DNA sequence: TGAGGATAGTAGGTTGT
DNA sequence: ACAACCTACTACCTCG
DNA sequence: TGAGGATAGTAGGTTGT
DNA sequence: ACAACCTACTACCTCG
């Protein structure tokens, strides 16, 4: 295909001298031992007690720091027992920085050796492994300061590697009253003047602090000038708080002890749209230069920032297509006789008239009759829902649009809940809405489309895999949901969703992850006549040990190729054009089995989050990988204009989930594995 | 109905002196003060590190023992903050005993006081609050010393009220070597005899414990021999244990130092497996007993058995029969056309015709006519199932059977995940079925036949409400399933079961709830032909607080009355006549309004557990409640001779948890809520 | 509930030595 | 602890 | 994987002051 | 903690 070298946001670093090479190691030893449940975290608590740059190591300690300034005895107390732990130190021996695990160590010493160094350098602000040395601007309440995040690792060639992305933090130093005192509202959220604890502000109120009724008999004035608060500062007007944790209740407060809390909708205020996202160019501009501060400060020597070649993907193309939304009004890759209904409760309208000619000028241009009818709704009883359901359910239903005053997520559930119990995907625009903005109209129904097969475009280029599947974990925190969603034909892609199951945590059972991959098996051969020869297997995150074992030996038996990869967001860095203008498309091999893929940018987002990629198992290129999974970004059918930075089974996947852990599953039977349910 | 009397295992005690009315208050201070998160169980550590007969008081601390007996300064450490402690005195003063809270104090105070007793007395085995005075049966290795369970609490009244149930206990004193010495098989579990460590038995192999390796450069022998545990014992041979938390890998160890844990299993080698279950007249005997021998040790007076009035309740006429078994010959309640299909890996190769006969005479003597089809199965691609199910689906699988040799959990689910797929019910009977020995095959079936929905029996009863439905969470021990089972006609019964959805919590949703509820509400129209005019509200355990209030306002909304009422397994009571025999139902009013109800009773096995209820919502009388309650106790078509504790629903509920708890739900899509499919 | 991303921001969780 | 990843909210932004 | 219950036994969890 | 309740295993028992 295409190539272009780029930069990436590390650096390169002094090679270590010995005396870092070889750390004092001490052996731990302390009373009462511990079970090996409690081994490791007492061991790291021993490395900070400890003090000095010193880290775990096994079942004992390394430190770069010598014995004779570390406290080597003391106390800790850990769950519920309380310990006394003594140190024996050694001689330093060298570590491998081959062997992963003593590089582990040679990181950590590193990561807490740059940490120790920014602490001592004044004035400013550093927030564990962020550094803030710059003032993006200033209001006079505020002050939003700058800078960047920070790591110092240890590599396999023994040097020093560092890190640098840049980031903001915004500083409140006004009260709440004096915030107040400029006309301007009231902030989100708002914290207690003399401590951490944040409270969520809910109104002014009225009342005179100096009468105020106090569970305590106390009054507000009073309670927090007893506590001694008010001493630096006069409390003036009566808050309304609430703690998030329980909105409920009121919690009564004085706005002069208060500290607004803001954030970029406060800010505009004062600064219209203040610039936090960075644009690319200003962005790798700041990197290269804080990372030469810190270089002048650490003293590891001057940073050559690391270089990778790279390569352009070939541009996908949708199709009847440069974006989906281009499509809409056109033919679609597919389309099917179809029918669609209208319910709400404005209270109450009318069908208009211009959202129906964009359906029939898809139509007319691809060429499939288009249907559209009506529908109305009672909700105090509910009763009729259902037979609309069975009039619903000929001809056609195969998507629903409804539009009310946007509802607090209780009720806005509780309806989608009651929505589903008959088999009713459903979409809204919240209302009123005007033609005046168009494209919450335009995606608002390309996604009731493909909430009815499909407003699908699909590949025409040629790809090694001809079935592609996406897993991931989603729903309550308490618990995750793990589902999947796919893609058909390798050339001409489909899209539909499997129902998801419980489990306690992100591992996916290995019983099920096989059991939903084979489900999509089943999809194959459904049209397609054939089993695919080669599968592509995606897993969101990391790849837990071995989840998939059981699912690709399955393949093995059944005699279907494939190919797994992890993807995941948060890792890989940053990666910026070592000459010339930035491009939307981009493979970086990295090292080894794992590779960095870019699939979304756009000149005005600021800078974007290149994919980490790993090839964790089966025989394609790593380029086959990108050039397959750059396009497959594409096919996302709810959004008109805007890609998906994951391709479509994953955020699918990724709605599929978090739905079904909002929304529950209860009611999903008569609903059809079509419908694309989620958007 | 009926009338006889009955004691309870409750004893009348001293009416309170004002010295313990009287407690001594301290209130406490704590250096740093915790947030309330942790404020509660601070203090119960406090009432715990200061001795004495104390126990938590909201802010403060509450003791029966003078302050100049408490140690009112000290340190303890709580979720790893260490925390000084300092109590100051404050006299006394009365506590309510109709007050809840104060009087929850003053149980508690009883509670910790007949604790401090019962440890100052020997040689008695005391383990927590049940205690053990006297010798059940010896071996040569162990001893079942017996006793009871106790507590003593505040009455409203203000006297001590106390609790006994008999319980015993099996200690056995000897190591692993002799107790196989004597040529018994292996304990399926053992413990450390140096420690408190149990582990799971496996096997013992050949290795020379003076040669065998340890992961160390050390030997099994020598190891446990640096720690000197072989100073009072010899090891000899060698037993390879197992740790129940991760079984792989064995984990080598020494018979000598292992000591037993026996269960009725391993004592009925040597005992003539002697059931520790009593029955019900020395049960009784000891419980009066037991606590005449407290009383003399109390010094709380002499306590008189409380007695209860009690009322018997209607005999199920379950039609139509005297045992569902009596059912089967005869005619169903509901005979329906119907089918079955067969399936096994035994594998026998055929049907064998003693089954056959029995359901034909059953759907010949209800006039009702019957098919039993056949199935050949292959699991190695298990393609086929689809093109069966297909077969199956028209016209015979209502239900399906297997026999298969005895599979392994992890075996056994992954199959039936298999059989779901397809829409399959399924019952098991293991192979080798004997015809000679029919309970496990009249059940085995009369099992798969609920499994096709043939209502085996309903009531000829008059009851208030028309319509019973059941909840319960159940499913794995992170998070909880939520589900629903519903008994159909009064008069005459049907049983089928809803889908249920997944939860962090012991609490079901309020939407959730209310969302089962209209769905066998919803059901009981689909031939009923009007709203019933009362439905039945019972809950499996505590009812969280509101957790029904959307549910029973959504009731009234609609039109419907309703009943609601707690049923607690474990809820507290034990249930002795007066004069003359047991018998199998029964219901007594207790002094709340709630009642304890008696739903099954054999003179063989046993002392029955009777069932606490309380009367949460609704108007119908507390006898109606129990005499339909005790009646849906049979209902359950799946048990051919024992019915079980629960009325079908709730049972039918928690089997449908448990079930969807380890199967799954993503499976079953296509199956009933007809098929009534766990049992 | 308009879509996507990338900014700060809240308040966390799991996995695996 | 700890690392490298995930979770699910709100609130800027402009429409390949 | 035979049904239920009641015995001991394991190894826990939730809810609500 | 704590209470009063639940959870899901195995292993006796005999067939309303
Ligand atoms: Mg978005
Ligand atoms: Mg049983």
């Amino acid at each position: 295909l295409g190539k272009t070298e780029v930069f990436l946001n590390r650096f390169a670093l002094r090679p270590l001298n010995p005396e870092e090479l070889r750390p004092w190691r001490l052996e731990v030893v302390l009373d009462p031992p511990p079970g090996r449940e409690e081994v490791y975290p007492l061991l790291a608590q021993v490395a900070r007690r400890a003090g000095g740059v010193t880290v775990r190591m096994g079942d004992g300690l390394a430190s770069w720091s010598p014995p004779e300034v570390l406290v080597l005895e003391g106390t800790l107390a850990r769950m519920g027992q309380t310990y006394a732990y003594r140190l024996y130190p050694k001689g330093r021996r060298p570590l491998d920085p081959k062997d992963p695990g003593e590089r582990s160590v040679l990181s950590a010493l590193a990561r807490r050796l740059l940490q120790e160094r920014l602490r001592r350098l004044e004035g400013v602000w550093v927030e564990g492994l962020a550094v803030y040395r710059r003032e993006h601007a200033r209001g006079p309440g505020w002050r939003v300061l700058g800078g960047a995040v920070l790591d110092l690792w240890v590599s396999d060639s023994g040097a020093f590697l560092l890190e640098v992305d840049p980031a903001y933090r915004i500083l409140c130093e006004m009260s709440l009253e004096a915030w107040l005192a400029q006309g301007h509202p009231l902030p989100k959220r708002v914290r207690n003047a003399y401590d951490r604890r944040t409270w969520e502000l809910l109104r002014l109120g009225e009342e005179d602090p100096k009468e105020l009724p106090l569970p305590g008999g106390l009054s507000l004035l009073d309670y927090h000038a007893s506590k001694g608060r008010l001493q630096g500062r006069e409390g003036g007007r009566v808050a309304w708080v609430a703690d998030p944790k329980d909105p409920r209740k009121p919690i009564p407060h004085l706005t002069g002890l208060l500290v607004p809390v803001l954030t970029l909708e406060d800010l505009h205020e004062e600064e219209g749209s203040l610039a936090l996202s960075l644009p690319w160019e200003e962005r790798r501009r700041r990197t290269r230069e804080i990372a030469s501060w810190i270089g002048r400060r650490l003293g590891l020597g001057t940073p050559e920032a690391v270089r990778a070649q790279a390569y352009r993907l070939s541009i996908p193309k949708l199709m009847g297509v440069s974006k989906p939304a281009d499509a809409l009004r056109v033919g679609f890759y597919r389309a099917q006789e179809t029918a669609l209904a209208l319910l709400r409760l404005d209270g109450a309208q009318g069908w208009p008239e211009f959202l129906r000619r964009a359906l029939l000028r898809a139509f007319g241009a691809s060429g499939a009759s288009l249907r559209l009818h009506t529908l109305h709704a009672h909700p105090s009883q509910g009763l009729a829902f259902r037979e609309a359901l069975r009039k619903a359910k000929e001809e056609g239903v195969q998507a629903v649009l409804v539009l009310t005053p946007p509802m607090a997520w209780e009720d806005r559930n509780r309806l989608k809940a009651l929505l589903l119990r008959e088999g009713l995907p459903s979409q809204i625009l919240n209302v009123p809405l005007r033609e005046e903005e168009r494209h919450r109209w335009e995606n608002a129904l390309l996604g009731l489309l493909a909430k009815a097969g499909l407003q699908v475009v699909a590949l025409s280029g040629a790809y090694p895999a001809e079935l592609a599947v996406g897993f991931d974990a989603g729903g309550r925190e308490s618990f995750r949901f793990g589902g999947a969603a796919c893609a058909v034909g390798g050339d001409g892609g489909h899209l539909l969703w499997t129902l998801p199951e419980a489990q306690a945590g992100e591992r996916i059972p290995q019983e099920v992850v096989w059991d939903l991959l084979e489900e999509t098996l089943w999809a194959f051969r459904r049209k397609a006549g054939r089993l695919p020869s080669r599968v592509l297997l995606l897993r969101n995150g990391r790849v837990p040990q071995d989840e998939f074992a059981l699912a690709l030996e399955a393949l093995a038996r059944e005699g279907i190729a494939y190919d797994l990869v992890s993807v995941r967001k948060s890792g890989g860095g940053r990666v910026y054009p070592v000459q010339g203008r930035l491009a939307d498309g981009l493979y970086v091999p990295l090292e080894d089995k794992t590779f960095l893929l870019l699939t979304v940018h756009r000149d005005f987002r600021g800078t974007p989050r290149p994919l980490k990629l790993v090839h964790e198992a089966g025989d394609t290129p790593l380029e086959a990988l990108a050039h397959q999974i750059f396009h497959l970004t594409r096919l996302y059918p709810a959004s008109g204009f805007a890609f998906p930075r994951l391709p479509a089974p994953l955020h699918l996947a990724d709605r599929l989930v978090k739905e079904v852990g909002r929304l529950g599953i209860r009611h999903l039977k008569e609903v059809d594995r079509e419908k694309l349910f989620f958007v």
